[PDB]
């Protein structure tokens, strides 16, 4: 429960069963992750502008209750794991106390088309957010 | 000169009304357009590879009948307009003789900076378009 | 009334050319439209729940300049035309006063599972905010 | 068991020039719908009978990217089957190279509540499990 990102469900994101399609959640996770990084003073667009990337190597999502058009969801994200070459975010998607789904995204760090260590200045800033 | 691209509707593409969301149609037109260029011997991934791009500058769609999950749609595409700087594609989205939607897409050419359509590419496109 | 919807571009919405894919704009116009209906005292989820629908019969977009990840865009929406059985919305997608795209969406009104006239109460409400 | 060939769409590519990780779930869904089709269970027909296979969990591991211009193949099999749940495992490949692997876990919904997979449907599935 470090940062919270509010997301208003979009009509286009609902499926035939009348709920947010399960593939949409990864996008919600990305939005929250991006917001987290920005709030930490590491706006992601500026990171990639330096030739630094945090590509997703693994995704995991458990859907407990659905989100629907007309609702607003809150995505809580924190940096659960941080190493010199990788990061792991964990998320909780809820609506007014009710957990809707929970998941995580494992990332590697890419600098100039190659897996590498997270540059110092970015590592330093992220470290403050990671509990050692 | 018209080409047909068949697309099986994906579950993810339908909305609450139980039909293919209207925003998805543009993606259908894209796959059809890419299919059209590929058949013409102009695989778009290769066109961009050489630094040439056909950005969309105008989109238009009229929805007559919905498409539903479990169906296969057919997209007929043809190059309606061609110039040394722009292109206009028109389409018909149908399902077994029924017209679901019609529209178009106008494009410009970039090499990012605007530019005329490169010769070799223009010659090919030209064979697909007639005044 | 003119609603203004601030949209933060998502990484998932940008394509290979490093810009927001043209197909995404329709989703933007839809979100802005929803906002507009909300401010019009007609939250769409509640309208739909009533069995009333506003399906899109026509869409039109002109793209003048790209939007990119890291940017926030504003979509100004106006109810351009209103008839007993239809409505036409017009939009402007801008970034810092710079017009990136403009378009419209034409809708019909479906009651239950049939194309019909816009319910009086909803029509009246729309005939005052514009 | 099942093999679904999918042509990467331009709209599916991201700034890094590869297919966005969120698209993969959509690929798994088409491959899954295909697998059901091949088992004599066209999904649209299933839902029409008031039977659904909502996703309760998803997992994906990305080894190599997919790019526009390429065609990928999703191999899917029914790894787990019970009277109330299903577990599909997938492999996304290109020219024999593994791009990603994952799974989707499902519950069965008849009408509006979790329920046992109907007899005929379970039967057709157990044969492929």
């Amino acid at each position: 429960m470090e940062s919270v990102t509010r997301i208003k469900v979009r009509y286009a994101e609902t499926d035939q069963m009348g709920v947010v399609h399960h593939s949409v959640y990864a996008v919600y996770l990305e939005a929250a992750r991006v917001d987290f990084l920005e709030r930490a003073g590491l706006p992601y667009h500026r990171v990639e502008a330096r030739g630094v990337f945090f590509p997703v190597v693994e995704l995991g999502l458990t859907f407990r209750a659905p989100a629907r058009f007309g609702e607003v969801v809150e995505v809580r994200t924190r940096l659960a794991e941080l190493s010199s070459r990788a990061l792991l975010f964990r998320y909780r998607v809820e609506r007014e106390g009710v957990l809707l789904a929970e998941g995580f995204t494992r990332h590697l760090c890419q600098v100039g088309e190659r897996a590498a260590r997270i540059p110092e200045d970015i590592y330093r800033a992220l470290s403050v957010l990671h509990l050692k």
